[PDB]
C-alpha cells in the first residue's frame, strides 16, 4: 500500500498525459485557425493593393482633365 | 439720280448686311461665353471630386498597410 | 459723288472682316461642344469604372465583416 | 525498486503539471489574441463600410455631370 502510492501516481500520470494530449490538439487547432485567418487578411491586403493602384490612375485621370486648358 | 440713285442704294444695303453680321456676333460671343463659363465650372467640379478621391485613397492605403501588418504579424 | 465710293469699298472691307470673324467664332463654338462631349464621356467612363471598383470593395468588406463575426 | 519508482514520479508528475498550466496559459494567450485580431478586422470592415458610401456619392456625382447634356 506504498506499492499503492505507486499505483496512484501511475494513474495521475496517465491522466496528466491524457490531458496534455488534449491541450496539444487544442493548441494545434488555434495555430491552424490563426494561419488561415491571417492569410485571408493578407489576401485582402493584396487585393486592396492592386485595386488601390488602379483607383489612383483613375484619380490622376480626373485631375488631368480638370486642369487642362484653353 | 440717273443711277447714283442705285449706289446710294448699294450703301444702305451693305449698311444692313453689316448691322446684321454684327447682331449675329453679339450672339455668337454670348454663346462662346456660356461655353467657357460652363467649362470652368465642370472642370472645377471634376477637380474637386479628384481631390476628394485622393484623400479617400490615401486613407485607404493606411488601411491596406494595417491589414498587411496584421497578416504578417508573427 | 465719288465722295462716298470710298464708303462702299470701305464696307466691302469691314463686311468681309465680320464674315471672317463670325465663321471663326462659329468654328470655336463647334470645337467647344466637341471638347465638352468628349470630356463628359471621359467623366462617364471614369464613373463606370469607379462603380465596378466600388462593388468589388463592398464584397471585400463583407468578407472582412464575416471574418470578424466568425466565432470558432 | 520501490522507494525509487515513487522518487521518479514525484518529479515526472510534478513536471507534467507545470507543462499543462503552461499550455493552458499559452492557449488563453492564443484566444485573447484571436479576439483582439478579429476586432481589428471588424474595425477595418466598419471604417470601410462608411468610407465606401461616401465613395458611391462621389461616384453618382460624377455620373450626374456626365449625363448633364443640358
Amino acid at each position: 500500500e506504498t506499492q499503492q502510492k505507486v499505483q496512484d501516481l501511475e494513474t495521475r500520470n496517465a491522466e496528466l498525459e491524457h490531458q496534455l494530449r488534449a491541450m496539444e490538439r487544442s493548441l494545434e487547432e488555434a495555430r491552424a485557425e490563426r494561419e488561415r485567418a491571417r492569410a485571408e487578411v493578407g489576401r485582402a491586403a493584396q487585393l486592396l493593393d492592386v485595386s488601390l493602384f488602379e483607383l489612383s490612375e483613375l484619380r490622376e485621370g480626373l485631375a488631368r482633365l480638370a486642369e487642362a486648358a484653353p
